């Protein structure tokens, strides 16, 4: 999949 979450804002998102 590509769910990932940035660290730079700290905001993830979905599949």
């Amino acid at each position: 999949p590509i769910i990932y979450c940035n660290r730079r804002t700290g905001k993830c998102q979905r599949m």
